[PDB]
């Protein structure tokens, strides 16, 4: 029941690359198109650079296995419109969340996340989400 | 003294595009290379979106006059290395400020800003900042000649 195009936020991506999720990641990469915002990639890389002196090799691997979507002009434009609208409704969200969410709408990617409630105000603009625990379970259910 | 390459953060850029600053801006664009992070552009456009302006046209206007620097690979990598270094010293910094500063280091732009203090932990990596009021004075004197 999962659509072909998905994405992750930074915390979800960090969990997806943890050693205990190897098998879910392999299946995910074998069966979905994964479109990561450069901003998500940036934040994941800050978590990686906390441990390692070299993160460049890491980035090259991500660029191969994922579609890394830049902060395109259309995304900058659409993010500005969404963020303006939310602020008027007394809701002001972090840059990372707006760009992640707007990039997901732009690529028609389902946003797999540990905290889907944080993006609930953006669903009005076409964003679809799924909890990571539920994504994982659905990947586990892909079993013969 | 201003170097050849300059950049603004979003609130500086907002003030720079005010009517009463038109002459400062024209000389700035004429005598310097201004290099804007896509982050900065995005922040500016959010303010324009809030005022119900034509955002496609406002982005075109900006691209027609500034060199807009994307979130390049090297910027992403360097920014991350910077942020991790800083977080390890218990320095929490905002993504946009990290990208804006890192983009300035990458293009060797002087970062002109209202709030130089918030980028002060990044100066160790090569960033140079200037207060906006001092920038305006430098450009004023060039105008009067």
């Amino acid at each position: 029941p999962l659509p072909p195009d998905i994405t992750f936020d930074s915390l979800a991506l960090i969990k997806m690359h943890s050693q205990n999720m190897k098998r879910i990641l392999e299946v995910t990469l074998a069966k979905f198109t994964v479109n990561l915002s450069i901003v998500t990639v940036y934040r994941y890389l800050t978590a990686r650079a906390y441990l390692k002196k070299n993160i460049e090799a890491e980035f090259e691997i991500l660029k191969d296995i994922y579609n890394i979507v830049p902060l395109l002009d259309d995304i900058a434009i659409k993010a500005a419109q969404i963020e303006a609208n939310l602020i008027k409704k007394e809701i002001t969200l972090d840059m990372e969340d707006i760009i992640t969410a707007t990039t997901a709408i732009y690529t028609n990617s389902l946003l797999v996340t540990d905290d889907p409630k944080r993006y609930e105000p953006i669903r009005r603009f076409g964003l679809d989400t799924m909890p990571l625990d539920k994504f994982i379970k659905e990947v586990e259910l892909m079993v013969e």
